């Protein structure tokens, strides 16, 4: 923007620079070179008078185009500041000389040609200092830690927020598209053996399929990716708080009150991706126990009636051959031992306080009938 | 010996590994070794603090100041520590979100599990020595490169600054207690010290002098946001006791400065105000006696009669000349009034005066216009 300016800021450096390390007092080449400075303090001034520099913005957040504005030739500023800041202390190495070779017998009328100069130079200097050194320094300062927070820190979040919500929808997807739709049909053996393999390793998921090995492992990855982002939540309120009052710039007020609501809005954002996993866990894991015990108390209420009839039957009808009697017993024996097995396991299996209260409840109430049953199975295949 | 020389053995090969974790594609065993390695190594690094306790509460001490000094000197390779071990949980995100896309069901998920675990195992160790560990140092670190700006490079520049400012105002003074006319001069300046044409390069020296003074007194109150800032705003309990050291460290210059101040004002009057008192309370005097001389001459002229010509027309001359001189003298004085240089108790002596020479000039006026008259 202030092309101008760009064609003395390398001139202005070299003149400063040069009085900077000047040990000599060139009363000539010195007044030459002050002199110019202190109308191209002037000039650059003039140019900076809100022509394109900072102003009240109270009106509207288009001053973040400004902040923006400032970043994109930020590199020029910053060599502004650091050369001005410089002024005052290069004006006072060139007093000190003037000190030193003012000696008392000679009129030294050069001495009131500078001194006249160099105030004349700080007057302007003073001038414009205040403005870029407490308010443009800090609006670049300001505004590059703004875009870190919004852009760098926020934005990234949301990103992050909106992947683990997809990734917390992906799963479902893999679930739906799988063997097992719903309410999947096992065997009693294979029920107990995949019961007993769950026994044996917070909760985790059951294994319906080779799918399930799949959505376990992806669900974990999902499970650990919150955190960071929590903390992330949680330690970014520093950062908010330390910018939204610290800074103390006239354009603050409005900055904080975009940055709260953006925090609000992700905040907001989060909670939804929080609560979306935690339904999903209920889902992928508290269900799933429950259909497995489902699945488990038909079975195992069936092959009890199995056992139940067979009773019946070997007391009704003892007159029979003993190829059908011994048929009649092993088939008693292999199924009796089964249904304890499967008690036995499913008693020693953690997940049973997951289970829906009314499911639990069927599972006891075979429980109770086994406990009647089991003892008329056993003094049968006592005499065997 | 120093606990980040123990750190500083393989802080390369820990950036080395996570650099080669970044960019890695379908690297199995391999990976479990420079995860693996990672964890001993982080773990490793976790001891070395409880060692030697980079972050420590030594608020109840004083030797804050000697830990941050420590800090700085090594502060270069912290840094380069801090940013790898930060760095490792998104970088395993990415090796998991590798091992992810892998899929291929139970296979490729048997080794997952033995990766999963692995990764997780690190982080445990990232996160606890990691989170507590850096925040502290990272802070630390910065809290001190601020306090040694603030106390070294601002506030000990400028208790320098404001010495030279008082050994610049008593070197003039010895100067001042070491070593013509100003005749219608006076009239032509009618706050300029130009009583000693040779040592009016003395008030060029006094002149720097009241001009060095705001910028120091500028930096005065503008250190007081860099020490507000810095007091309150750190997270650590340990800034308490820097905030309290600062605040003696401002006062004890504050004073200093108010001092050279007051020296200053104190010259101010010794250079300016004494030397223009004088140079009028001179001209009363020269004034009061060149009254007289007319008062006298008047009194010859009149006392002895006839005279020479000779005679008669010195006395008039010198009545004429004295007469000039001292309405020269007033007109000088009173225009001091007006700059207002003239003391409001030697105006009293100057108007003590003019009463006088408003009786006499009538007397010494007669006398000369009867000459003027004549033609």
């Amino acid at each position: 923007l202030p092309m101008e300016l760009q064609n003395l800021l390398p001139r202005l450096e070299a003149t400063v620079t040069d009085l900077k390390l000047a040990h000599k007092l060139d009363v000539v080449k010195i007044r030459q070179q002050l002199q110019w400075i202190h109308d191209t303090i002037i000039i650059i001034q003039s140019t900076l008078a809100n022509g394109l520099f900072p102003s009240d913005f109270k009106e509207y957040q288009e001053m973040h185009k400004y902040m923006n504005a400032i970043l994109e030739r930020k590199v020029e500023l910053f060599k502004f500041i650091n050369c001005i800041n410089e002024v005052e202390p290069v004006l006072s190495h060139i007093l000190d000389l003037l000190e030193e070779d003012l000696s008392a017998t000679p009129k030294g009328n050069v001495d009131f040609d500078l001194l006249f100069d160099l105030i004349e130079n700080c007057t302007h200097e003073s001038n414009f200092l205040t403005p870029n050194l407490k308010q443009l320094k800090e609006c670049i300062d300001a505004a590059m830690e703004f875009n870190e927070i919004s852009r760098d820190h926020m934005d990234t979040l949301d990103d992050l927020i909106n992947k683990n919500v997809e990734k917390c929808f992906e799963i479902q997807e893999l679930k739906f598209s799988s063997p097992v739709r719903h309410t999947p049909n096992f065997t009693l053996d294979q029920l107990i053996k995949l019961l007993s393999s769950n026994n044996n390793t917070e909760p985790k998921i059951p294994n319906f399929s080779p799918v399930e090995e799949s959505l376990s492992r992806k669900f974990l990855i999902l499970k650990r990716n919150i955190p960071p982002i929590e903390q992330s939540l949680t330690e970014i309120l520093p950062q908010r708080i330390e910018q939204f009052c610290g800074r103390n710039i006239i354009n603050i007020n409005l900055l904080a009150d975009f940055l709260q609501l953006k925090y609000k809005r992700i905040m907001k954002n989060f909670r939804f991706m929080m609560n979306e996993i935690k339904d999903l866990k209920i889902e992928l894991i508290d269900k799933r126990w429950n259909i497995l015990f489902i699945n488990l108390n038909n079975e195992l209420e069936y092959i009890i009636e199995e056992v139940r009839l067979l009773l019946k039957k070997i007391n009704e009808n003892d007159d029979l051959a003993q190829t059908i009697k011994d048929r009649f017993n092993s088939q008693l024996a292999k199924k009796s031992k089964i249904i304890t097995k499967t008690f036995n396991i499913i008693y020693r299996a953690l997940e049973f306080s997951l289970l829906d209260a009314g499911i639990a409840l069927k599972t006891n109430e075979l429980a109770k009938v086994w406990v009647d049953l089991r003892p008329k199975s056993d003094e049968i295949l006592l005499h065997i």
